[PDB]
């Protein structure tokens, strides 16, 4: 077997294999990257996703979110807080201010301790699920936007054809801004371009572990769990690697730069943080492998965690008993 230590791996596709991204995607997983839940492409030396990031500023962020956390430095919940449009260029300004820009540090590894001693002790906010692409129209290759859809996976799959469309979105991050531990809809796939700016590090259990993750969220928070069965979901939660190490939760770290995609398997957890002001772009995909994923998600029961429209579609055919139930 391929990557037993489900080790999050890192490929350097040349120009000519950057050419078919389903089949890449399948190279990745004969060499076992799906393992670790994730995995890091940096794209050839010629591509490039567009000409200049120069004319941005004017990008609306409609609903930026203040993420105010509560618990303890290790183990919190975070709530968002709407806060009133602004531009790009005024996000910008505002994550450089000294209330929000990133603090002095000696290295990553100390940006990291700084991150989980002092994180819950500050508001950050964040510009997340922004629908648009920056990727140029002429960016034929690993185009966020010019991806086959998962409607149509499913169709040359299974035969149905469903309702729904798929298009990318876009996240302006800022020191300390926070994604919390999740899997995607659906357990699909995720595909994340960092077009611009500071860091971005992430977190990640192997799939084949990640009712480990679930089993502890459940100890670690007990009430939100009596409440809903996939609480997860609600990505609203938070724990750090120092506590995944003392309760021996097997999981990855690696920092994504600007230039560079990751990608996410289905059912693989992962959590993270932005090093300084940054923009990504991300949409969920599907391969034939995560059919059987699909079909076994697990769905919020509560109320709390949002169904867009298209993920309708997905329930009503993968899971019809879960469908008939929601009525
Ligand atoms: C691979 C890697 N790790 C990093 C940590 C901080 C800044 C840039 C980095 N690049
Ligand atoms: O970048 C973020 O804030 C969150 N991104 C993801 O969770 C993803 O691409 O799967
Ligand atoms: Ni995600
Ligand atoms: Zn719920």
């Amino acid at each position: 077997a391929q990557n037993p230590n489900c080790n999050i791996m890192i490929f350097h596709p040349t120009k000519e294999e950057f050419n078919d991204f389903d089949k890449y995607i399948a190279y990745m997983e004969s060499q076992g990257a799906h393992r670790a839940g994730l995995a890091k492409i940096i794209p050839p030396k010629e591509w490039k996703a567009r000409e200049t990031y120069d004319n941005i500023s004017e990008i609306l962020i409609a609903t930026p979110l203040q993420q105010v956390a509560s618990g303890r430095a290790g183990v919190f919940t975070q709530y968002h807080k709407k806060k009133k449009a602004m531009t790009v260029g005024e996000y910008r300004h505002l994550a450089n201010s000294k209330k929000y820009q990133t603090p002095p540090h000696q290295n990553f590894e100390d940006l990291e301790r700084k991150y989980w001693k002092n994180r819950i002790y500050n508001s950050p906010i964040y510009g997340a699920d922004i629908s648009g692409s920056l990727f140029d129209e002429n960016t034929k290759q690993w185009n966020l936007g010019h991806l086959g859809t998962i409607q149509d996976l499913l169709e040359k799959e299974c035969g149905v054809v469903i309702e729904g469309v798929n298009t990318p979105y876009l996240y302006f991050g800022m020191w300390k801004t926070t994604f919390a531990w999740h899997t995607e809809d659906m357990d699909l796939y995720s595909i994340n371009y960092l077009h611009l700016g500071e860091p971005k590090t992430w977190y990640v259990v192997p799939p084949e572990h990640g009712q480990r993750l679930e089993r502890l969220a459940r100890e670690l928070f007990p009430g939100s769990s009596r409440g809903c069965g996939a609480f997860l979901r609600h990505k609203v939660a938070l724990i750090s690697p120092t506590v995944l190490k003392e309760n021996g939760i097997p999981f990855n770290r690696i920092t994504q730069e600007a230039g560079e995609f990751m990608v996410t398997f289905p059912y693989g957890y992962h959590a993270g943080f932005n090093h300084g002001f940054n923009c990504a772009e991300a949409i969920n995909f599907a391969t034939p492998r995560w059919i059987d994923y699909g079909k076994m998600a697990s769905q919020c029961s509560c109320g709390e965690a949002r169904v867009t429209f298209s993920m309708d579609a997905f329930v009503r055919i993968l899971q019809p008993e879960r469908y008939d139930l929601w009525k």
